[PDB]
């Protein structure tokens, strides 16, 4: 049996598979064919069918996991397709975590004695990040952070330490948001929530510019002026509102100024895909500020693929914390941001 | 020269009017014909010009104020008609808050001899809304709430006694949001504000349903569906997520339900003009709730015109924050909730 874990959420489902590299002639022998035809159809390609990518960059060498030595590789592919993966695998111990699990529990056991054991969304969110952070990357830091994410000449990517991660909040930006106070490796609790996450920026910025993809609503985002749909600050008081420290570029009104019918008639598609994603980064840096201040904790972790392929957004998170905690709070990033569901659940396997 | 207190607001300009009705004999002769002309213009009609609108309910009446006998008026018309009215005008001090007291200031220095007194916003708020309670709405309770909110069957408006209104959070739901905390009639502080308001819902839902009105919109948010377009918390698991408290019915992912194509072709403009609503209504419901926790208060009161004929949004905050917050926290509605800054503008007068 193949050793797997799945993270199976509302937009996407996730993949880390273990494939071990210290083989032994005895044990390809007895390996059963369709045990061998898998780890070579996983190993040989990266991409499955028209919607499965493999993230080879991610892809952690030479990891002891279970007493073996071997490769832990990430694997994607939309939710939507999960009826042909199941397809595929009607022609074995499955931990699987996420909404999926539990809605898809049935389906899953079409197939002939699979074994599904549903995890916990959060337990393997909080395992699979405190497990990848102590194996490293590959040797380099899985987390990392924007030094001088004010000055934007001077904003890079930096690594940072999490040797001791506690206390730690977790926004995971999914297709919704869960914001997470881990205080232990058993003590943690979900602190609160939000809807607008990144469905809300692929749902509305689909409505408003049509696009296609979550990477062609980036791209259009790169290209457009937010400032062209908000009203800002010194759009309503001519300047900045000093009494209350608000700068004059602050957004006073996201998508404010399309309340006027010759601004919407002007605004262009890359300004409303730009606006989306202002207003839903914006909107997550500040719920995470409050509940950091509330927890009293000083380091907060992003994670979820919304911000997977999107600098736009991890440097905004960057700057917007750090502006408005005035220099209180940090921003962290993690290499693996959207896997850690899927490594938790792999990491129950011992546990049954 | 008459008495007026006026907050022109990134949307609306606000206006309060206090009407002598105690003119003695003596003082109707002294009168010039420009202050009589006024008089007669503002009290004769509800409607002023094409935009101007007298809010004849929510007049108060037989109020001393200053000394005098009288009534007090609530007047509002766009912020993109101020123009018109300042060349009215041109054809008295005047003490103004809100943001458009410092972006107009220059115009309203055309009026011959005015002078402008500029207060700040939510000072101004503060001191109105603990005025317009302490003097009572025509001997009925200023405050109100919705009892058993939670229960339809029993959700009823029911007057609410703010007799000693401290501490208090305030959410002043306008083009933006900005979110007070009231500890005495002399200390309070702006806790945090979101981007996320009217403006949002107005410029959105004209985006997306093509709606030329605020009215327009909350009819088609009525008869719309917001579960066409949000994906739900049983979209995701099949079910509840019984595991952290959350239902079925909750909202996974706001406009989360757009990202695929046939059901962007099938959602009808009310349910997004719902969808709309919905949105914003929660994530201000949510982002006092986490303001309320961490300033310590249980009392949540919601001003602004977002509000005003705004019922769906109401009873929306009312039974969010009864059953997030599991009966801890109280939402409060203010029957003149759009005119406070304008009453506290006017409140500084003698200071002049
Ligand atoms: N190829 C992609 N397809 C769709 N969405 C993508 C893609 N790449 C990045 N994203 C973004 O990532 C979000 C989904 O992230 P993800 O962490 O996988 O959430 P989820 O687990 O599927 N939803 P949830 O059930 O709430 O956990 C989408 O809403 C997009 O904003
Ligand atoms: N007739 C109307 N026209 C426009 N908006 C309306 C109207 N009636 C209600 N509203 C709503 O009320 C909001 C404006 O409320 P308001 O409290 O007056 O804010 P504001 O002071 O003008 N903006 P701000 O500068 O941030 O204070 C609009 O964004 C709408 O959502
Ligand atoms: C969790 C994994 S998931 O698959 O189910 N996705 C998912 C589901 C729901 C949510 C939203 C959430 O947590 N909410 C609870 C708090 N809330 C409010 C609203 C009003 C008020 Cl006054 N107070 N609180 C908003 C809703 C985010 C998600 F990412
Ligand atoms: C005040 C009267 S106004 O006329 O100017 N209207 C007005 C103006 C601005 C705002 C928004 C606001 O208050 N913000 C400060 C907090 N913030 C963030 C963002 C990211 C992070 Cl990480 N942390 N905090 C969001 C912006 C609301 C308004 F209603
Ligand atoms: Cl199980
Ligand atoms: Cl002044
Ligand atoms: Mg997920
Ligand atoms: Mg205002």
């Amino acid at each position: 049996s193949p050793w797997f874990g799945m993270d199976i959420g509302g937009t996407l489902v996730k993949l880390s598979y273990f494939e071990p590299i210290d083989i032994t002639a005895e044990e390809e022998q007895e390996e059963v064919e369709s045990l061998k035809s898998i780890r070579k159809y996983l190993t040989s390609n990266v991409a499955y069918g028209s919607t499965g990518i493999r993230d080879v960059h991610l892809e952690l060498k030479d990891l002891t996991l279970f007493g073996r030595r071997g490769n832990l590789h990430f694997i994607r592919f939309p939710t939507q397709d999960l009826p042909t993966f199941i397809q595929m695998g009607r022609d074995t111990v499955l931990c699987a975590t996420g909404g999926g699990a539990y809605k898809f529990e049935k389906d899953f056991r079409t197939i002939g004695n699979l074994h599904l054991h549903k995890l916990d969304e959060l337990d393997c969110l909080v395992k699979g990040l405190l497990y990848i952070d102590s194996v490293s990357f590959n040797g380099q830091a899985e987390c990392y952070y924007f030094a001088n994410a004010s000055e934007p000449e001077r904003c890079q990517k930096m690594p940072f330490n999490l040797d001791d991660p506690y206390p730690l909040l977790v926004v995971n930006i999914g297709s919704g948001v869960s914001i997470l106070a881990v205080h232990s490796k058993d003590n943690y609790k979900r602190v609160t929530g939000t809807s607008l996450g990144g469905g809300t920026f692929l749902g509305l910025c689909s409505l408003l510019t049509g696009c296609e993809s979550f990477e062609e609503a980036l791209e259009m985002a790169s290209k457009g002026d937010s400032t062209q749909a908000d009203k800002l600050v010194r759009d309503i008081y001519g300047g900045d509102y000093e009494r209350f420290g608000l700068p004059g570029w602050a957004v006073a009104s996201s998508f404010g100024n399309m309340i006027y019918k010759e601004k919407r008639e002007s605004v262009s598609k890359e300004d409303l895909a730009r606006a989306t994603l202002v207003t839903i980064t914006n909107n997550i840096g500040s719920v995470a500020r409050m509940c950091a201040v509330n927890e009293k904790i000083n380091r907060v972790v992003f994670v979820g693929n919304f911000l997977r392929v999107n600098t736009l957004s991890m440097k905004l998170l960057a700057y917007a914390l750090d502006y408005w905690s005035k220099g209180q709070l940090k921003a962290l990033f993690l290499e693996h941001e959207g896997y850690f569901g899927a490594v938790g659940a792999l990491l129950g396997l011992p546990n049954f």
